[PDB]
């Protein structure tokens, strides 16, 4: 049963993206045939991921999402043994190696308030920052990491997106499935 949303996703996002996010499914025991929009959200939000980690200087990102579970805690527990920083109880997506802390990004439909206080709530030391595809942004204690740039490159594409799925009316479907 091929859905809609799974041919625009492929045609959505770069092939690398799309085929890490499907590992990340099968993974922990999903199916981006039946979970269309999830297939969708992790796409979006790895790709966030990359755009963020291009943001800074070259060596500035650590980049813990997109990868096996099992390496991405062995980078951190790496990182943690270099720097000195507390282990993340959760598998958090980049470091930061200018500002020696670990990010979470997230990606949201609903508004950045909401959002920040259910991931805020799942955690302790590490910072957290959020874009919604409205173009809203909040970060922790208004620390946003990078320049305005590259975050508003970040803000333009996630608003790209939003507009792709509407024109072929995947959106309504996509914003209530969260
Ligand atoms: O890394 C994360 N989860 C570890 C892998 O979990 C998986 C579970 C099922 C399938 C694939 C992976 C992580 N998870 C989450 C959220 C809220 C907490 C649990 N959750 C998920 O299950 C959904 O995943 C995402 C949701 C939106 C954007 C990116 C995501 F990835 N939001 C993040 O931003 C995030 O980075
Ligand atoms: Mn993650
Ligand atoms: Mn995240």
């Amino acid at each position: 049963r091929g859905s809609h949303m799974e041919d625009f996703v492929r045609q959505c996002f770069n092939p690398m993206i799309v085929e890490l996010a499907e590992k990340a499914m099968k993974e922990y025991g999903e199916d981006p045939k039946i979970e269309t929009n999830k297939f969708a959200a992790i796409c979006t939000h790895l790709e966030v991921c990359f755009m963020y980690s291009d943001g800074g200087s070259k060596h500035r990102f650590e980049i813990i999402e997109g990868r096996d579970r099992i390496m991405a805690w062995t980078v951190v527990n790496s990182i943690c043994n270099t720097t000195g920083v507390e282990k993340p109880k959760f598998l958090p997506d980049l470091y930061d190696y200018k500002e020696n802390r670990f990010i979470e990004i997230g990606v949201t439909r609903r508004e950045v308030h909401i959002y920040y206080l259910e991931k805020a709530n799942k955690i302790e030391k590490t910072h957290i920052h959020i874009f919604s595809f409205t173009g809203e942004e909040m970060a922790t204690k208004a620390d946003y990491t990078l320049d305005e740039e590259s975050r508003a490159r970040i803000k333009t594409r996630l608003f790209t997106i939003r507009q792709e799925m509407a024109s072929r009316s995947l959106w309504d479907s996509f914003r209530q499935s969260e």
